[PDB]
């Protein structure tokens, strides 16, 4: 499975990625940005091989930007060889090698800050997280380049983990206070074959949330009496009870979904039929009570947080970044679990909403929270000051970024699936896929506009002519989707399961098969248990979701009404906003004029008409700052 | 000028506090309540006058409880005497007394547990407040009772901070973080015609906020460095510039209220017109753009404080019980500087609305925070927290009680305003008053069911028959009021000068004036900038405004949209609420079926009709937990 991107959208964003993004981000990792707030990420490194002196200095998940950085860069290696950015990935692996301590582990801050205090805080020192976003990136690596020593060290700081981490006699019955190293584990699993590692990460979800609880006896063996800063405790860590009695989505959002998509991994490797139901009650729960129509999760800003459901406000959202990119993360396992469209809306959902969302279109700023509502002078209030009306670069906490980068520069993972029932098309995308079906080379190109026009061409080129399944998902969003296959019209309805045609006939060289999806400007309504969006409407058509911003309306965009009646119009804009499809319409406003000062007052408002012009959630606050809306008053 | 309640509203609340607020306090502050948090309110101050041993305990201001009992108590005697409670003050007078200092100087903080250290943090530990409250008290309990005691105990203490507080030789240029002693000193100063008092009160006013900053040399003195927690900073306190230079309010709303109340007092007393346009600049910024509908203020739970113009959440709303209390003092003060309705337009608003729904009927739980719209659920979330669902008891910040009690106990102080040149009726209360008009003594009588009617009979008896002014508040919120003099209409258009009806004439013995405001049912709509409030109502009758129950409705308020040709219906109900008008119509709902648990739809929402029943928005959360809303959604 080779896949070649070659369309408009992606390619774009891959580019910003290759050329802005990652560059910049060494820069910083490296301290080379004058104005910028110091990172050591590196120096750290150098220290604890020996080879520089100086404190440690940063967050102390410092360690795992670097990983991030290097996951990235294996991935832009993959759709174009750099011997300079694979040099530096090189020196970088070879430094981290010489930093590892003879038993395996691989820690800057246990190693300079603390040494021999390793272990002893797994509720909050990120040990284990950066040890797996590290497993990740050397996973990674390994596929795009075929070098094994990245690989090899971290094999090497897994296989201690294990000896450390267990039920066993002298082992710690523990796990990481955020998430991540079950997921990595899986991949690294993935790629050796060494059970161990599938049987750790099996070790880490069972052990979570068993009484007596780990994080209590640590707590008191550290001496502290202190209660937890957030209130609900240890579901802030989605560790408050065992995880298959978990039937909400609790606690932070990107240590959830990392979680569940452990979860989904194992369920799907293990065959464990308790698990698959728990990630599907969960995956319910967010999708269908937690979510906000960008793909954004997360409704509280303390503890970065689920609330509960139905609590989904758009002016104190949080939709934090990294949780709309975790959500991509537990889409894909939840797919490889159960072939259910309904995983790939959510997907796309989050791909063209809010994960970009979290960057400017040339990718120099980025935003950690993606609200959907904004007033910049409100802002200021305590309970909204962690929404910035602008975008901006980050330090300490800059994941934003190297997060970003790692999916864009990997999105073409995440468009096809071969299995060996079936190739399924999961997202619709330009791009080219060489793969082996029946054990037989075959090629695949998608020809495409979208997300801007719902028009496919597939070309279907088998090395010999053969019998095989081709799945294509039917966007839940679409109505009426129509087949061709060689200019004859398919009947679909028959060949569709849970969200996907499935469409098995003998392929020849040359084979053309046409999808249409027709894209109306489409009024969303919410659940009207979402308390935040009673009298409101969201536009949408195809995938993206739209909003209205301040730049094309005016202020006040809480004074525009939609009338159900209004037409709306779609068209292509080449030059806006690097070229986007706008909606256009005709809204009403409350003539102020009319009002007199008062604050109150029994009279009958009086409305007057205007046009409006929406543009994609995305692409908001590239123009600069101002009011942006994504739920609008209706009638 | 003594006034006589004659009225069933007033006279009911009256009723509460003397038997079930003011007894339980008293019981509170001497910590005879099991399972209550000890006050030791009055053992400090057995302490102080050396009559126990013990440490300090409570807070900071904790002598201002004891302050504001007596002054409730003061109250209460006024319109009943009873020699038991009498007693009862008389005895802490005493105690106060043998507290005192041989200087004048009483708070048991600086006297036992911190002796010397007094005047070094003014900022924070509220003497000056505490002294203006006890002051406030002291002059409460001469006018009711006739006894000086405690009056000649707080002169010795307000000549005593004259000495220490000042810009003279030795003098501390200085001020309270907690305004109080201003608005205090102009009290003291009424009843005593000491001319020191007023000169002080005008010093702490304007002293405030002139560079360099005295909280920053105070606090320099203490060797603190740390920054303030508040992100404002002296904002906070209104101690960011000089008073005649803040156009907006800021900070907390309870300390501006009561500066802005000192304020009005000083620029009548003393004849300051550049205090006078700024008393008026603050109010048209108050009570035009950020005030509730229910006379609620401070809009963030963040510093217990306003915001910015226009920024009205009703979920999030803090609109503390004591704010409220204060604009009413405030209200009053700016009725002495210039005779505008639109001030007790205000007064009364906030009476009938955000001040008593910080009660249960009966007395016995209260509310800090007055929210205009509450869903259960959602006040776990961090930025609801502050919002409490049902009333309750309250310790340390039991504010909420004694606070309303001494305004509650002194309604009859706010009905009428005797000038040399009219006799001003502000309130529809039924009540009468013996006063003297142009050295003339006049009897008038009210008889009215206000606020559950519009038609208010005044009867007005001179001892002998002589032209005088009698002047009317034409209520704001009324249209087409009409006034009849002994069976004849009188056209009142041209005798009204902002918001009184001017009434001159030769009043004879038995003289009849007939008031009729209409009061029907009113839909209130708020200045299109409050965005909180797009698309939405509040029904407002008389002066009350109203809220839905889930009790009366149902649960998801939200999901209730109140058609604007909709027939509206008032009625009274005897048994409910302690009788009230209720208000019914009929009103839409969502249909929840057609989105059969998905999240979001694109289809069109099917309504159908429900009854509902608003009830006054002061009498809320009576009847048991649950979902209610002021602002409803409109179609």
């Amino acid at each position: 499975t080779n896949v070649n991107l070659k369309d408009q959208f992606w390619k774009r964003y891959i580019d910003v990625v290759r050329h802005e993004v990652i560059p910049y981000q060494w820069e910083a990792l490296n301290d080379r940005i004058p104005d910028a707030e110091p990172s050591h990420a590196i120096e750290n490194f150098r220290i604890a091989a020996g080879e520089s002196d100086g404190e440690f200095y940063g967050m102390v998940f410092q360690d795992s930007d670097v990983a991030k950085w290097l996951e990235a860069v294996a991935y832009l290696l993959e759709t174009k060889r750099d011997p300079e950015l694979e040099k530096l990935a090189d020196d970088v692996i070879e430094l981290l090698g010489r930093a590892q301590q003879p038993d395996g582990y691989l820690n800057t801050y246990y190693t300079i800050k603390e040494p021999g205090k390793r272990w002893m805080n797994l509720r909050d020192n990120h040990e284990l997280y950066c040890a797996g976003h590290l497993i990740e990136a050397a996973v990674a690596y390994f596929r795009a380049t075929g070098k094994r020593r990245f690989l090899d060290i971290m094999c090497k700081y897994a296989d201690y983990i294990g000896t450390v981490f267990g039920r066993g006699e002298g082992q710690i019955p523990g796990y990481d206070g955020h998430q991540e190293i079950e997921l990595a584990l899986l991949k690294l699993y993935e790629v050796t074959g060494n059970e161990n590692y599938l049987k750790l990460s099996q070790y880490f979800i069972d052990q979570r949330g068993q009484q007596p609880y780990y994080f209590d006896q640590e707590k008191e063996a550290r001496g502290e009496t202190e209660p937890f800063w957030y209130d609900g405790g240890y579901r802030y860590h989605q560790a408050h009870i065992p995880v298959r009695e978990q039937k909400q989505a609790v606690g932070h959002a990107v240590r959830a979904l990392y979680m569940y998509t452990a979860m989904a991994g194992l369920a799907a490797k293990m065959g464990d039929e308790s698990l698959k139901q728990a990630c599907q009650t969960l995956w319910e729960n967010v999708t269908k009570r937690q979510m906000y129509i960008t793909g954004g999760v997360g409704s509280s800003a303390f503890g970065e947080s689920f609330t509960f459901d139905f609590d989904l406000p758009n002016d104190t959202a949080y939709a934090e970044t990294c949780a709309s990119i975790a959500l991509v993360f537990w889409t894909r396992r939840m797919l490889e679990l159960e072939m259910d469209g309904k995983y790939a809306d959510v997907m796309e959902r989050a791909l063209y909403n809010g994960t970009i969302s979290g960057m400017d279109l040339d990718g120099k700023k980025f935003f950690y929270v993606n609200p959907l509502e904004v007033w910049p002078k409100a802002c200021e209030r305590h309970d909204k000051r962690h929404v910035k009306p602008v975008r901006q670069k980050w330090f300490s906490c800059a994941c934003c970024p190297p997060n970003l980068a790692r999916l864009i520069a990997s999105i073409g993972h995440y468009i096809y699936l071969q299995t060996s029932d079936a190739l399924f098309v999961h997202l619709y995308v330009g791009s080219d896929i060489q793969t082996e079906i029946d054990g037989r080379s075959v090629k695949i190109m998608q020809e495409t506009n979208y997300p801007w026009d719902g028009t496919v061409r597939l070309t279907v080129s088998p090395e010999s002519a053969g019998e095989f399944t081709l799945g294509l998902r039917i966007p839940g969003w679409c109505r009426g989707a129509e087949v061709t296959i060689n200019g004859e019209k398919v009947d679909i309805v028959p060949l569709i399961k849970k969200g996907y045609a499935y469409i098995r006939r003998v392929w020849q060289q040359g084979d053309e098969v046409k999808l249409y999806f027709p894209m109306p400007v489409e009024r969303i309504k919410a659940h009207p248990q979402v308390r935040a969006n009673a009298g409101k409407v969201a536009l949408q058509r195809g995938p993206i979701v739209y909003c209205l911003e301040e730049v094309d309306n005016g202020p006040n965009l809480a004074n525009l009404f939609l009338p159900r009646d209004a037409k709306l119009e779609a068209h292509f804009e080449p030059d806006l906003l690097e070229g986007v499809v706008v909606i256009t319409g005709i809204a009403e406003r409350v003539d102020e004029s009319a009002w007199n000062d008062e604050l109150y007052r029994p009279i009958e408002p009086r409305t007057y008409k205007v046009p409006f012009r929406a543009i994609p959630y995305y692409a908001w606050c590239n123009r600069g700052e101002g009011e942006m809306v994504v739920w609008v008053n209706e009638k």
